[PDB]
């Protein structure tokens, strides 16, 4: 049902995908089955979500029942930064691929640019809650990830939560084999990412917008925090099209050629979230939405600026 954004590899990445962070076991399998039924072909996964085994089961079912073919699915996962040491990249990946019950991933991403203390404690922190770093860097990880592409286990690599400085650091690495095909970052009307999107596109890098609905269920949300779904100015535009706020928030990215990955385990909403190809936001509506930028991050809670390669303090 989705249109696509063409990658530099010429592969076609479906422009709407299904997010899976915080999708509980017992619900994420049904969420994936409903999404594939509703036309979704892009599923966004990660090691750290600890639910890939259930996503894998759902994907397998639907393949078994002729609902869809593997080659028409676009499956993305992410390498967590406790596994940046070369040998751990492979092991972490093997776990992700075994859990997803697949023979290859369409895209494998660096989840976050800063290396953490290596190993299977996923959230190494000091007594205050500050991240504990490791010596292996995202360039060390990328080296190991490039092997996976050589071997055909992964069709393309990308990054997530990179600023243009980290992308430059990657693109400018001498001896680079594969370039990233996408940069997955938070993006919505309160964080429009104009300069970052401009930069990525100019380098042949697509952008995938995460938390496009402002992630209203994030555990750290405070009642005073901005709420996109309840924003009267967003709802105004949705009303004009007899659509929902969520549909507007999703359509916003599609019209910027930015891939978008809203999360839901609610069947009605999973369906709602992909009914975004039967309307168009006007230029005036797009301009108004863009004007809502307040450089605001729903995902900005973690304490890690004390380590090298912190992405969020640069201008873009
Ligand atoms: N790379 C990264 O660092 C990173 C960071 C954050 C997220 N992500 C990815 O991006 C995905 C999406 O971001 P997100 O999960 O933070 O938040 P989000 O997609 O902006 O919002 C998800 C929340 O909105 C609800 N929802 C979904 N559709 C709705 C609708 N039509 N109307 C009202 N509410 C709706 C969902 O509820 P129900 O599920 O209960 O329906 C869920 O509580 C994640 O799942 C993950 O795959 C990546
Ligand atoms: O994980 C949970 O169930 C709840 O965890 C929290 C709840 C609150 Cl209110 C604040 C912070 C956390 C937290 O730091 N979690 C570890 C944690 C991350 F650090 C991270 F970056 C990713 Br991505 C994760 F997936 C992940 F789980
Ligand atoms: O990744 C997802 O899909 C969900 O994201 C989260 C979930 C939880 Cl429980 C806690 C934090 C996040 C989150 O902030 N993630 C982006 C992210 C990191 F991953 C990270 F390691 C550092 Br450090 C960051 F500062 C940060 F911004």
């Amino acid at each position: 049902m989705a249109t696509f954004v063409e990658l530099s590899t010429k592969a076609k990445m479906p422009i709407v995908g299904l997010g899976t962070w915080k999708s509980p076991l017992g619900k994420v399998k049904e969420a994936v089955k409903v999404a594939i039924d509703a036309g979704y072909r892009h599923i966004d996964c990660a090691y750290v979500y600890q639910n890939e085994h259930e996503v894998g089961e759902a994907i397998q079912e639907k393949i078994q029942e002729k609902a869809v073919k593997r080659e028409d699915l676009f499956i993305v996962s992410k390498l967590w930064p406790t596994f940046f040491e070369r040998p751990l990249v492979r092991k972490a990946f093997e776990k992700t691929l075994k859990d997803l019950k697949l023979s290859y991933l369409d895209v494998y991403l660096i989840h976050w640019p800063q290396g953490f203390k290596s190993g299977d404690d996923l959230f190494p922190r000091d007594d205050k809650g500050n991240a504990i770093g490791g010596k292996a860097t995202f360039l060390d990880a990328w080296e190991a990830m490039e092997e996976l592409v050589d071997e055909g286990l992964v069709k393309a690599l990308g990054v997530s939560n990179f600023s243009h400085f980290q992308i430059e650091k990657l693109l400018n690495k001498p001896g680079l084999k594969y370039k990233p095909v996408t940069n997955q970052v938070e993006c919505h009307p309160y964080l429009t990412q104009e300069k970052l999107i401009q930069y990525c596109h100019s380098k042949g890098i697509t952008v995938t917008a995460y938390s496009p609905l402002g992630s209203p269920d994030r555990p750290w949300a405070k009642p005073e925090d901005p709420s996109l779904l309840e924003d009267p100015k967003i709802k105004e535009i949705a009303a004009k099209h007899k659509k929902t706020a969520a549909q507007v928030l999703i359509r916003f990215h599609i019209q910027r050629n930015v891939i978008v990955i809203p999360k839901s385990v609610t069947p009605a909403r999973i369906v709602e979230n992909i009914q975004v190809f039967d309307f168009k936001l006007s230029d005036e509506e797009m301009a108004t939405i863009l004007s809502f930028n307040r450089n605001w991050r729903a995902c900005n809670l973690l304490q890690s600026s004390h380590l090298e390669d912190y992405p969020f303090n640069a201008e873009y």
